[PDB]
């Protein structure tokens, strides 16, 4: 029943619309977190790097779950990360040559031959963006692809790609003219659960807070499930309980509630 792991998306959640948190506030309530020695988890399917920029005095200190789980930190360690085979990225880069961007754990990294326009505009999306002449060259193991194409393409491409690529990577829709392709079983929800697993903490010592459809599974899972009062409602079903919504500080306030000892925490 007691508190020990506090767990947050971003995007709708512990941010606003204009993309930023009450830090003051948040800073002082986690001091008071560390006091109690209750953890504090950034679980999203943003980049790591995206995440890390908006914790510059907390990055080695919290822990996160990013890119959907493909990649966990704790206490500025990566403590998981998935990966493919040498022989995965050979075939997946094969039905690609039929532009994209490889997502490795020391960074990104894209065909040196690649539209040098191409090239420059990812280039502002990636912390670091190699160009490399061979991608069975390079020393890394890739956990993403990201493509680029013409929208149209995308429904046809999918479907392509779908059953090419069955049982090593599974593509999803992004962006506007972009494909996803991602490690199938990896999770928010299971990224976490490493984390518990390595704390010897049970989903029961868990607060999770959430507003979008991709937060489904990690607030089924944890015992103090809250809502933010933007979500939608079968978001809300999911919770157990209720917050303020994102331009209100919903997710500060639970943690004060937290800190409180208030309901559902009393």
């Amino acid at each position: 029943l007691s508190v020990k792991v506090i767990v947050t998306d971003m995007d709708g959640t512990f941010l606003n619309d204009a993309k930023t948190y009450n830090q003051p506030r948040f800073m002082a309530q986690y001091q008071e977190l560390k006091k109690r020695g209750i953890k504090f988890v950034v679980a999203s399917n943003n980049q790591y790097y995206q995440l890390i920029s908006f914790f510059p005095e907390l990055k080695d200190e919290i822990s996160f779950v990013a890119e959907n789980g493909a990649l966990v930190y704790e206490h500025g360690k990566q403590l998981f990360h998935g990966e493919l085979t040498r022989h995965e990225s050979r075939i997946v880069i094969g039905e690609l040559l039929k532009n994209f961007v490889a997502c490795g754990l020391q960074s990104a990294y894209v065909s040196e031959n690649a539209p040098e326009a191409f090239v420059a505009l990812m280039a502002k999306h990636y912390h670091r963006l190699k160009p490399v002449k061979d991608y069975q060259e390079i020393d890394d193991v890739l956990f993403k692809f990201s493509l680029n194409l013409p929208d149209e393409q995308i429904p046809l491409v999918i479907d392509k790609l779908h059953v090419a690529l069955d049982g090593i990577m599974k593509p999803v829709t992004s962006g506007f003219g972009f494909i996803d392709l991602i490690i199938p079983g990896l999770h928010k929800a299971n990224g976490i659960s490493r984390l518990l697993k390595r704390w010897d903490l049970s989903p029961q010592n868990v607060v999770a807070i959430g507003d979008s459809g991709n937060d489904a599974e990690m607030l089924k899972m944890a015992r103090y499930s809250f809502a933010m009062g933007n979500a939608a409602e079968n978001i809300k079903q999911i919770a157990r309980y209720a917050t303020d919504d994102n331009n209100h500080e919903g997710a500060l306030n639970v943690i004060q509630a937290v800190l409180d000892n208030t309901s559902p925490f009393n």
